[PDB]
RNA sequence: AACGGGGCGCCGCGGCCUCUAGUGUACCGGUUGUCCGGCAGGGCACUGCCGGGCAGCCACGCCGUGGGGGAUAACCGCUGAA
């Protein structure tokens, strides 16, 4: 369905500094300045209208198509998250489960490495990125923390993935007769807010 | 079973001749029948035949022959609205 004009405003939270800027025709660049730290984001070649408005940021369409128009809904939440990101931090946490190898699991300055992972001589190694903080709690935890969601959501699913094999080392889910088969890993069971 | 680590091949390609092998009517030796009077030396038997064999060529011999980067396919995920 065709829209002449479709609005959302953001509401900016206290002590966060927003400034959106205009680096082409349809190019935007948004900094967020919080407690935690200073988030940048970068929206190119955008029919959405960005803009600031007394505390808030507005989103605007015009002569928009279904396509362009869910784009305001899009950015609305990718603002919401750049605000509680410098503001509450994004922590991701994954658990280690093995089956008969444990898994050592250690951060070395800014490199990752799980050991024993089904007993493979090899090691599993994650370069970690800046802004990114890994620690290891137990030996059963991850928890990855930061400001932004999506390098702090893409880590952890980089985590997830190194201990998943693909090709023919993979092991069957189900074991003997509809057992639970070799299922070691890996995995995230959720995120939540460093504050 | 697997990843990871170490060692080597086969097939192909590109070179090389130190070794080994082949050839080597350059060369050296042995010997048959006959002719040059005999010895010596030699012609011919289409190198007469047999053995060895430098160089050159050559393989059946030796040498070299890799990892990485990017964008991607099938697809696997993050965030994420409509
Ligand atoms: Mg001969
Ligand atoms: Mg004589
Ligand atoms: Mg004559
Ligand atoms: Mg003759």
């Amino acid at each position: 369905m065709h829209v002449v004009y479709a609005v959302e405003e953001v509401p900016i939270p206290d002590g966060v500094k927003v400034a959106i800027e205009k680096t082409g025709p349809f190019d935007y660049v948004v900094k967020v300045k919080g407690p935690l730290g200073e988030l940048v984001k970068e929206f190119k070649n955008t029919p959405v209208i960005m803009s600031l408005s007394d505390g808030k940021v507005v989103l605007e369409v015009l002569n928009a198509k279904k396509r362009e128009y869910a784009l305001l809904g899009t950015y609305k939440g990718i603002l919401k998250n750049m605000f509680l990101g410098v503001t509450k931090g994004w922590r991701y946490k994954l658990k280690v489960i093995y089956t008969h190898f444990p898994m050592l699991v250690k951060v070395q300055g800014n490199q990752l490495t799980i050991e024993n992972f089904l007993g493979r001589k090899s090691k599993i190694v994650l370069e970690i990125p800046k802004g990114v903080k890994v620690e290891v709690k137990g030996k059963e935890d991850i928890v990855v923390e930061g400001i932004d969601r999506e390098l702090v959501s893409q880590f952890a699913a980089a985590i997830q993935a190194a201990t998943e094999l693909r090709g023919e080392e993979k092991p069957s889910p189900h074991g003997r007769e509809g057992g639970l088969g070799v299922v070691d890993g890996i995995y995230v069971v959720g995120y939540e807010h460093v504050k």
